[PDB]
């Protein structure tokens, strides 16, 4: 599923991401835009052989099991394919674990490079929340 901007913002807000660990909604929407272009089916392979999955590009090196990343962990306790669902619940619940791990949203490279320190409220502007 390819989300619209405001559609995703409302889904995220409903799933408890607004101000989660102090990150306003615009941060999460911005991250999703640059990580996946709002496509829940996005996958991207890393150099180390791990793979990023879904709207928030969650890495199989640490967070999910894809059966093909030897010596990895499964900290979110889910198959990585669950992160590609049109239902964002699993991605959001795993994101909450990631963002609480000490390093905040800096875990997401695109957020650090493209959202951090910008006017992220522009990402929810006009939306019916
Ligand atoms: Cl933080
Ligand atoms: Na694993």
């Amino acid at each position: 599923k390819v989300f619209g901007r405001c559609e995703l913002a409302a889904a995220m807000k409903r799933h408890g991401l607004d101000n989660y660990r102090g990150y306003s909604l615009g941060n999460w929407v911005c991250a999703a835009k640059f990580e996946s272009n709002f496509n829940t089916q996005a996958t991207n392979r890393n150099t180390d052989g791990s793979t990023d999955y879904g709207i928030l590009q969650i890495n199989s090196r640490w967070w999910c099991n894809d059966g093909r990343t030897p010596g990895s962990r499964n900290l979110c306790n889910i198959p990585c394919s669950a992160l590609l669902s049109s239902d964002i619940t699993a991605s959001v619940n795993c994101a909450k674990k990631i963002v609480s791990d000490g390093n905040g949203m800096n875990a997401w490279v695109a957020w650090r490079n493209r959202c951090k320190g910008t006017d992220v409220q522009a990402w929810i502007r006009g939306c019916r929340l």
